């Protein structure tokens, strides 16, 4: 079965000021933590965080953090994905992602799902074989006919500068494109939770219709 990409932000840092400290702010939870921060070195939120950005002073986005919870990421993209090595993971230990170029031709689709089918009726078959005659040893065995399409579900945390360092590198280059649409989609829903740390991004789509996010 075909499954799409669906990243959802299941965690951002709640912000609470310390009682005797005299200071007060116009945002709710990370965007006023990385304030706090900043401040805490020595006229708005938005105009504090715009100036932070300006001079990049990037150290100070590592107190926030937000975490996702992204399913119809294929093995391959996952992989990418675990190759930024200041997030946290937790993967799970049938669905298949179809690349976009496949996924717009139908008779493609329909040669791309029947590999699938093959790969799965490949695994069955080899795992009865295994089984019939250390089965946790059977099953690991036998997951290497399955494709990089396979789905994967992965829970990712990371702090705000690791986040932005992910979307730059990813959403901007062409080349490769799942993770591209990856960075966009959580880009998207960092700039909902924070305008401010993420509003320097400009998202755009392009001839193909894939989308691209880019930053001066």
């Amino acid at each position: 079965e075909q499954v799409k990409l669906s990243v959802e932000l299941i965690a951002c840092s709640s912000f609470t000021p310390p009682a005797d400290v005299e200071w007060s702010t116009d945002v709710e939870g990370a965007e006023a933590l990385v304030e706090f921060a900043g401040r805490a070195c020595y006229a708005s939120n938005a105009a504090y965080l715009r100036h932070i950005m300006e001079v990049g002073h990037t150290a100070l986005l590592e107190h926030a953090n937000a975490t996702m919870y992204i399913r119809g990421i294929s093995r391959s993209a996952t992989h990418e994905l675990v190759r930024h090595r200041h997030f946290s993971f937790s993967q799970l230990s049938s669905e298949v992602v179809v690349p976009t170029l496949i996924d717009e031709d139908p008779q493609l689709r329909e040669l791309f799902m029947h590999a699938m089918d093959e790969s799965r009726f490949a695994f069955n078959e080899l795992l009865n074989a295994l089984e019939e005659k250390r089965k946790k040893q059977a099953r690991q065995a036998a997951r290497a006919v399955l494709p990089n399409a396979t789905e994967s579900r992965i829970v990712v945390s990371g702090n705000f500068r690791t986040w932005r360092h992910f979307i730059g590198m990813r959403a901007s280059e062409h080349a490769d494109v799942e993770i591209r649409e990856v960075a966009v989609e959580c880009l998207r829903k960092l700039q909902v939770a924070a305008p401010t740390v993420f509003g320097d991004f400009e998202i755009e789509t392009l001839a193909d219709g894939s989308q691209m996010a880019t930053s001066p």
